């Protein structure tokens, strides 16, 4: 009753204009357009950095990830989250929810004193971070390997076809995308171009593990089968479900029942996918009578991006479609498509619909779910997550003044509607060429109103350097905070 | 020195991030790019309507197209303005200027009691509402007659081949884009099937004057090298330029030499041209020495269109190019895209580089230049057009706090950054088939904030029915304006 199930979807790579209550019209999001009328969308909410794991990283730990300087990680990395460190499910735990993630982990797995076996029990994974239950995409849908990870182990491993890994080298017998593009159903370039697994290759090299491989084009089955059953199982108890889309990430392989729903090839008909995966969800949630008394949150972990390493037309069958609304930038960027992503509340017994303005981080989200359940924080915990559950929760109310945004090559903040970019010396031209996305680092500071130039094209840091030289030292203070408030 | 120069670059459909010093990255406009360097650029500037004739009336005249209810004019559509109104030409005759225009005019030619007879004198025309020298292309580019009309007279008509033009039906033995489908340089839909000149279909049908017929692909060097001659020989004396391009108006058919410039099609190679023509007339003005006494004002007529009648690719090849930045619309549209286009002033020897936000008005160049030049104005005369010449000079000065928007299904109002579309019941769906724009008519009034809200998707209507109420009022108080002030 005082404890309401959370549900938080969390989607790959969803661009602040891909659904179509924030102004897409060539694609139809109804599932998670029903979500936004009954509830609360946020025009001004960031996740914590412009790519997977750094932003998932933050999401848990309620802590920016430059404090551990997580960057993307390797189908292989250990895992990135300490069996001590407080996390948000570990919190839900000591108040009494079961925890259960269904998808993509991307926060690695194992010790990393030795490379992981993927033929005998993988630990620590996310049963020692704080959930119950896990059934994973282990790494990204486009990093080997292609299997499942239930719990402990990988589904429907045979002994006697042991599984390996390997990101340098060839191991193994597959096909690859190098050697027999004639098996491809899309092209791929050289990063991508490695063992193919249902007729898609991967980065790196998979032997074995033949009939552990998953279907990409049954993930939408897969994965909310699953949802399904946590969520009836746990139905008599408060229940935290994190759903950790592959969509709309890459390699984007829709069920056919999607293909063609849209003008804009599979990255559209992904969109299409994961509205109905959401549905699949809602309504599983309805049918049991809990959705009044559920928090739903709908967020993404980055920015957009059309070409991300596989021929699928995504960049010239765009049309009209804006995947980053008004905004510049996209995945990897550090201006504010990076990290302006979609965010949506839907709670109806305590959820007024709405749209609010506020500057709201996800980072956040710690701190107002453990205000919401009466949890006191250490001082130590969860340092950068703040009390945000009355913008949350109310249209009206303001959030965020400053919010520090994260990419691997430049930090920015924001301080309302100021916007400021530190320089860089380092080169991030492969952005531009290879995936069509101003990365937005400059040798000169930057400086930007987004209430004037909200796509940050007018740079003002000339104009008003005793403002650059204030956020920067704000962002400096931040860098060094090491407690709480 | 108190009377200089007046040179008007007017393009056709010029988005508001068409050029590369609006953020374009497809597309490079060197000319343009250093006229906004070295003067001022404007981020809120308006053309009066969403499409061609009702702002060119605007511009001319200083007064909003729905006092005349001006649309767009089909080829053989009479004088929009009348011989006794005053006009922003007719008030620089007045003060010592020679006033004249080069290409599209789009404002009718005949006094409308009988057809236009090509084959005599045409008149009215520019040289009865203020010019005295004109070289037109009478129409569109996409409209017959394909010829082109100097003062009163086709250029190189012949009387043993004589000219006629029907809308409505087939006259004389051109091939037709509907009949000779393997003659046509680019595809057309119905509208734009019919007769084939130089290779593509147009609008309406045409007879004889084949030694009249222009060639589009060499628009550049006529309409330049006229603009150079007029420069010439006016060059002892103050005079007002208008160069109003077909660029980029379909069909785009780009001198060779500026095809493949970019990736975009045909419709980014002509932004490249028409930044190359526009150098053309700014480096005759610099070899001259009166580029630094000329006030260079460089604008659109409305905002853009990629499909509008050609498979020209325009949106098969956009790419990454987004024509009107962060707005929502383009052309024939009541959101922002419909009217905010791209507004230079370059006058080096009275104005100082910046870039400007102020909220500005092109119908406010006749009052504005009046005032430049102490031409006290009648009660009735160019009665929307108001005194701006300061923040017109000046990045660092406000302009309007009001403005109102025109197209044909609905009006608007801006107040500040407030944006007020009255409803309509009338059915403009073609809009969003035919031309993949949103043309924003909605049967319930909208309200934005484009401070938070930039590209008009949340509706603020029922928050505060109030400011409604109050813009509603001040909108139909300009409705019913008579005078000045
Ligand atoms: O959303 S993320 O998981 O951070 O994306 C990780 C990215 O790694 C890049 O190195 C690849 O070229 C991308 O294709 C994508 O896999
Ligand atoms: O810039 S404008 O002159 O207003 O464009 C006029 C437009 O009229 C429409 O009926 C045609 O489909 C367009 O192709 C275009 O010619
Ligand atoms: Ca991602
Ligand atoms: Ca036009
Ligand atoms: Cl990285
Ligand atoms: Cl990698
Ligand atoms: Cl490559
Ligand atoms: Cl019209
Ligand atoms: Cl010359």
């Amino acid at each position: 009753a005082e404890k309401p199930n959370i549900v938080l979807f969390y989607v790959d790579d969803l661009g602040w204009g891909d659904l179509s209550s924030y102004g897409a019209t060539e694609v139809n999001t109804p599932n998670i357009d029903a979500l936004a009328k009954n509830g609360i969308r946020f025009t001004d909410a960031h996740s914590s950095a412009a790519t997977s794991s750094p932003s998932r990283y933050s999401l848990l730990t309620g802590e920016h990830a430059f404090r551990k300087n997580i960057r993307i990680l390797k189908g292989d990395a250990p895992l990135v989250i300490s069996e001590v460190q407080k996390t948000l499910p570990k919190m839900l735990q000591t108040v009494g929810y079961r925890t259960g993630i269904v998808g993509k982990w991307h926060l690695g797995l194992g010790d990393g004193n030795t490379p992981v076996n993927w033929n005998e029990k993988v630990k620590p994974g996310p049963l020692e971070v704080g959930f119950d239950y896990s059934f994973l995409i282990p790494a990204t849908g486009d990093r080997v390997p292609s299997v499942f990870l239930e719990n402990h182990d990988v589904v429907n491993l045979e002994k006697s076809d042991p599984l390996f890994v390997n990101y340098q080298k060839k191991i193994g017998q597959r096909p690859t995308g190098y050697e027999n593009p004639e098996l491809l159903k899309q092209g791929a370039d050289e990063q991508h171009n490695k063992s193919i697994i249902n007729g898609v290759s991967r980065i790196g090299w998979m032997q074995g593990g033949e009939s552990a491989e998953w279907h990409d084009e049954t993930f939408n089955i897969v994965t909310s089968d699953k949802a399904k059953q946590f969520i009836s199982e746990s139905s008599k108890q408060p229940f935290f479900l994190l759903f950790s889309f592959h969509d709309i990430h890459v390699p984007r392989l829709p069920n056919e029942m999607f293909r063609g729903k849209t003008n804009m090839g599979a990255r559209g008909d992904s969109i299409v996918q994961m509205d109905w995966t959401t549905g699949q969800v809602v309504e599983k949630l309805r049918e049991l009578n809990l959705l009044d008394n559920t928090l739903v949150i709908f967020t993404s972990d980055n920015g957009a991006v059309l070409t991300d390493g596989y021929d699928d037309e995504a960049l010239k069958r765009i049309g009209t479609h804006k995947q980053n609304g008004p905004y510049r930038g996209g995945k990897y960027s550090i201006y504010e498509a990076g990290t302006r992503i979609p965010f949506i509340v839907h709670y109806p017994n305590r959820v007024k619909p709405g749209v609010s303005n506020s500057l709201f981080s996800q980072i956040d989200l710690y701190a107002s779910i453990a205000e919401l359940l009466g949890v006191p924080l250490e001082e130590t915990e969860a340092i950068d997550s703040q009390n945000q559950l009355s913008p949350l929760f109310d249209a009206s109310k303001l959030a965020r003044k400053t919010l520090v945004q994260e990419t691997p090559h430049a930090k920015g903040l924001r301080e309302n509607s100021w916007k400021y970019i530190r320089p860089t010396e380092k080169d991030v031209a492969w952005v531009k060429a290879k995936k069509n996305i101003d990365p937005g680092t400059s040798k000169a500071p930057q400086l930007f109103d987004l209430d004037t130039d909200p796509s940050e094209l007018h740079n003002l840091a000339a104009k008003y350097p005793d403002k650059v030289k204030l956020l920067e030292q704000k962002l400096q203070d931040i860098e060094l905070q090491s407690i709480r408030l």
